[PDB]
């Protein structure tokens, strides 16, 4: 099955107009799959009723219906009942530390984070150690810029109980020795939080492989709708997980001397659904099932190694990038990085710097932030030539 | 000027397809302007280059900028930054609960919830209260079916420190007076949380002049998208809460000792928003803002009202309505609901039974469940007699 990147290009009607998007880590342009089933489901009823366009009204039904199974299709979860839908990987994790940890923590437990680690899988361990008196500890980078696996029989206690880790670096492309540390973290009794924000674009994890306790993703990201994500978990962990939010839907009984649930997925799932995020997702997942996902990103890590390989033949060029990723964090020495920013938006490159929510790595790396071109499968050779040229006419400038 | 309906119903394009759509309650239909806003905002980039479409990109980024105020200005809320997004009315409430009331309830501290109120209202305070060792007081109805705040009064103790009151029913669309209630509250020292996902859409809350302390809402029954809702909170209020979800965006400083917040709304946004959703509710105030509230909502009210009329001349009805609603709860002795709703659908009339999220009240009301019709400005005087022709010949069927 071969990966043809003009036809999944020619996908996207935002491409015309965006110039030459390097964003895509940040967030991904929407192919046209996904923008139409959002017009139809706001522009049909959503009742029983379909005097018109009941066809229509089917087909989205059925997208709506087949979206968990979809998510774990990507993931290779043993049933979409492990599927649990969230408004982002942030909630995801929030969810676990919420709803699994802070009911079983005691004072003195500890929850190992790694430096590497996003804000959205940093903040919720440290607000539930504050809140039942257990500790975060680090787990430091190696002299490669990974998380330092190797280090964990070292920093595992007999108190340690969670390990946060994420799958793939959003600054540095990285990606651990996953497998490792959950055998090492499952040895002692732990469980895992994969934060897999990245990893779910890129290299979309194995979760019965891997064997991850908990898997976390968004939507908007993975080519699809905002205010949609996934937590993925073990059956067993699910159903040992607290509710999280109370409400309709999740519940199963409601009285004025308490209440029962429904069973996981649904006892963590509070409200009604963001039904249109549901759809849209649903319809990217069916849409990117029809491209290799391992050869469309051999393509992206391929013009990043173009880009990469002919920005460092610029003086004061450093590279943060790890493993060849897709993911290309930079900066040159002596030059601020919003001063490029801008000037490279202007010659037609959409791109970012700032600190992209991970201030323990960026303090490892010794830096206050970095530029970051991110491609995707969408770009081109012509990109690279663009963002390298761009390159060279912002450094006359400011140098 | 005068409200026009027909002019109201243009704007509707599932309105064909949808046949005779008395279910608004559950979800309304959409406007075209919303409709549009969501195609527009998937189909460009949101990165900082634009090669041609810098108008359509602005008008965007204008509309997501502009939604607090949007939100402020039907709530005639002092300033945009009382607005808070959330997820639903659902989330709202849950994050009053847990980060206004959870970290100040003592054991022996007291709760009173109407028994009208939607589980959203209910369950979230269920769980603070096992949380924190508080306790739940049951405000019950009076003889006209509404909570009956002139005996708040005597439910109130020195313990008493939340009133959790819904603005109007889902069911009965009966709305408490609320002013005498927030005063009995305010007079205790007590904070009101207000579920307005109903109010909102009826019977818009100034939340000035009400003096209510939180507020929230749905953007989906607001004509609007899904996934997203309103938390409107006083500054002070927004100020004193912790932070709710952890992780990027609400964050400042974060080192692996600890953290700051940004100050509130966005101490209590964590992560990406849900940005499709706040355009897309943006774009739904600024088209309802053209419409007299009260008069588009004396329409359904009106219709409502021939329905209920009609359908009392049926041997064998009975209605649960409150107050002239624009919602009609009722029953047909002996009838199953789910048949009565099955035959209408035939005849091209989408509502509902069930029990909606409101176990407590059926209970009060001596019932298992009920049908409710529910009236929205887009409904005509003709949607009304196929209702009642429908009725008639579902229980010549099913009788
Ligand atoms: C619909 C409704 C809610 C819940 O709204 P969500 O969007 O599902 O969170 C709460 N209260 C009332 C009265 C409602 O009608
Ligand atoms: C984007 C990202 C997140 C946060 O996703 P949201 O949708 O904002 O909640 C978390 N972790 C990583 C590694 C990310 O790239």
């Amino acid at each position: 099955n071969v990966f043809n990147p003009a036809q999944f290009r020619a996908q996207f009607p935002a491409l015309q107009d965006a110039g030459v998007y390097l964003d895509s880590a940040a967030t991904a342009l929407k192919p046209e799959a996904v923008v139409e089933a959002t017009q139809q489901f706001y522009s049909l009823s959503a009742g029983n009723v379909h005097r018109s366009q009941f066809a229509e009204a089917q087909r989205l039904t059925a997208r709506y219906e087949a979206a968990r199974e979809k998510v774990a299709q990507l993931l290779n979860a043993p049933d979409d009942k492990t599927i649990v839908w969230t408004r982002g990987t942030t909630e995801s994790i929030n969810m676990v530390a919420q709803c699994y940890a802070r009911p079983r923590l005691q004072p003195g437990d500890e929850i190992i984070v790694s430096v590497a680690e996003h804000h959205a899988n940093l903040v919720p361990w440290l607000m539930v150690a504050q809140q039942t008196g257990a500790k975060v500890v680090k787990l430091p980078l190696n002299a490669q810029r990974l998380p330092d696996v190797d280090l964990l029989p070292e920093l595992i206690t007999p108190r340690s109980r969670i390990l946060a880790l994420g799958q793939m670096s959003n600054v540095t492309g990285g990606c651990p020795d996953l497998a490792r540390a959950i055998t090492f973290a499952h040895s002692a009794g732990m469980v895992v939080m994969v934060d897999g924000a990245q990893g779910a674009v890129h290299f979309p994890a194995d979760v019965q492989q891997l064997d991850i306790d908990f898997y976390a993703f968004s939507g908007h990201k993975l080519y699809g709708p905002t205010g949609i994500g996934v937590l993925y978990g073990k059956s067993e962990l699910l159903e040992a997980m607290s509710p999280w939010l109370g409400g309709g839907k999740m519940v199963h009984e409601v009285s004025f001397d308490g209440f029962t649930t429904q069973s996981a997925p649904w006892k963590l799932e509070a409200g009604t659904p963001n039904v249109a995020g549901v759809i849209g997702l649903s319809a990217a997942l069916e849409w990117l099932a029809d491209y290799d996902i391992n050869q469309a990103e051999s393509w992206s890590r391929s013009l990043a190694t173009l880009a990469e390989d002919a920005l460092a033949k610029r003086p004061g060029f450093r590279s943060f990038r790890c493993q060849d990723s897709s993911l290309l964090a930079f900066d040159f020495a002596g030059v601020h990085h919003s001063d490029m920013v801008t000037l490279l938006a202007e010659y037609g490159i959409a791109l970012r710097a700032g600190q992209h929510c991970a201030q323990p790595l960026l303090a490892e790396l010794g830096v206050t932030g970095t530029l970051r071109a991110s491609f995707a499968p969408y770009n081109t050779k012509s990109d690279v030539d663009a963002l390298v040229n761009a390159v060279d006419r912002a450094l006359e400038l400011l140098v």
